[PDB]
């Protein structure tokens, strides 16, 4: 049976509760806050705006002494052909000391900042353009759409459109699909591309085409695998795991159980060509076509990945099938463990 109210109960045990959300959205105000109140940078930095899992509704609970995440993206006017990804980075290091003394430590592409309640990422960016089309950017980064506060299943009207206001649509690709943005890689020194806002945006569309279930089987599905990491490799994980749920997933999903069977099974027969050469797939990064998505990932644990959907699946289909509630909600708890209720 697909139990769609037990499949809510589920993803309300598995969602950040109320007091992580608070925490995330605490911890992003203020930095955002301070940033935009500090002197020393008001002449570089155009906007702030979030970027992260929690920002996109996908990501799960933590567990233990994790704490959520929030990555804040800063998009500055600085010219990434005259100064070094280095140097671009540590115009933030007063602010970083001033406001975070002992607490923050560089990284490859960002600063980390520990708190007790929130872990921030603070990516510093650039725009490459110049003159008009600069500035026609620069006016989407300070519109409504991106500068929100809230998560993607908080405002389902959210489109990337700088007429946008908490009906319109996203606006149109020619305006900002080929304009990624530019960030610091430090051990590569170097400036790459990155679009997180074609990414929301992908996102949110996706979730509407999905009457709402695509986040949620996001979830899903990383609980899954969390219930069952000794079983799986530690990759794919995070963001390029959601790619391929997002890949897999079809258009118009009716309900949770139907999208986990149809995401599974056309998992296993698009890929399943690639698993039998041993190998792993190429996914473009929505926004940056040039880039995979699962480049760091290794063939070896793509193959046992699949394997470990392959196994899933059977059970999902057994469950899906089921016409007894208790039998149904049993294999679906096989699959997800206690978090998953038993009809009453
Ligand atoms: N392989 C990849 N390709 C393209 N973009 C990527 C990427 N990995 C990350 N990004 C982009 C997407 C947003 C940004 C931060 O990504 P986090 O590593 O924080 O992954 P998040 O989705 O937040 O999952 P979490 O593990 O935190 O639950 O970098
Ligand atoms: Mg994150
Ligand atoms: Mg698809």
């Amino acid at each position: 049976m697909e139990l769609q109210p037990q499949f809510n109960e589920f993803l309300a045990n598995i969602r950040p509760t109320d007091t992580q959300k608070e925490d995330w959205k605490s911890g992003a105000r203020t930095l955002r806050e301070r940033l935009k109140n500090f002197e020393p940078l008001k002449e570089i930095v155009v906007s702030t705006f979030l970027q992260g899992s929690i920002r996109r509704s996908t990501a799960i609970r933590p567990l233990g002494d994790k704490r959520p995440d929030v990555d804040i993206v800063v998009v500055t006017n600085l010219d990434h052909t005259r100064m070094s990804p280095t140097d671009a980075m540590d115009l933030f290091i007063p602010f970083l000391e001033k406001y975070y003394p002992g607490k923050w430590e560089t990284q490859g592409r960002s600063f980390g900042i520990t708190l007790s309640y929130v872990e921030l990422d603070l990516v510093i960016t650039a725009i490459p353009e110049s003159g008009a089309e600069k500035s026609h950017l620069e006016q989407l980064y300070k519109s409504e759409s991106v500068l929100t506060v809230n998560s993607l299943e908080e405002q389902t009207d959210w489109r990337l459109n700088k007429s946008w206001t908490p009906q319109v649509e996203d606006a149109p690709a020619s305006e900002w699909k080929a304009h990624p943005l530019v960030l610091p890689d430090r051990e590569k020194n170097e400036w790459g591309r990155t679009h997180p806002l074609a990414q929301i945006r992908w996102t949110a569309e996706k979730n509407r085409l999905c009457n709402g279930h695509y986040i949620n089987l996001v979830r899903a599905v990383k609980w899954w695998r969390q219930q069952n990491s000794e079983d799986l490799p530690k990759y794919p994980k995070g963001y390029p795991l959601e790619h391929l749920i997002g890949n897999a997933l079809d258009n118009g999903t009716t309900s949770m159980a139907q999208g986990l069977v149809q995401l599974m099974d056309t998992f296993l027969s698009r890929w399943a060509a690639i698993y039998n050469q041993k190998s792993k797939p190429w996914l473009s990064d929505h926004g940056v076509a040039e880039h995979d998505v699962m480049a760091r990932l290794t063939a070896e644990d793509f193959c046992s990945f699949y394997e470990g959907i392959a196994s899933a699946a059977e059970i999902a289909r057994n469950a899906l099938a089921s016409e007894e509630p208790q039998e149904s909600a049993q294999l679906w708890r096989q699959l997800f463990g206690s978090k998953f209720p038993l009809p009453g």
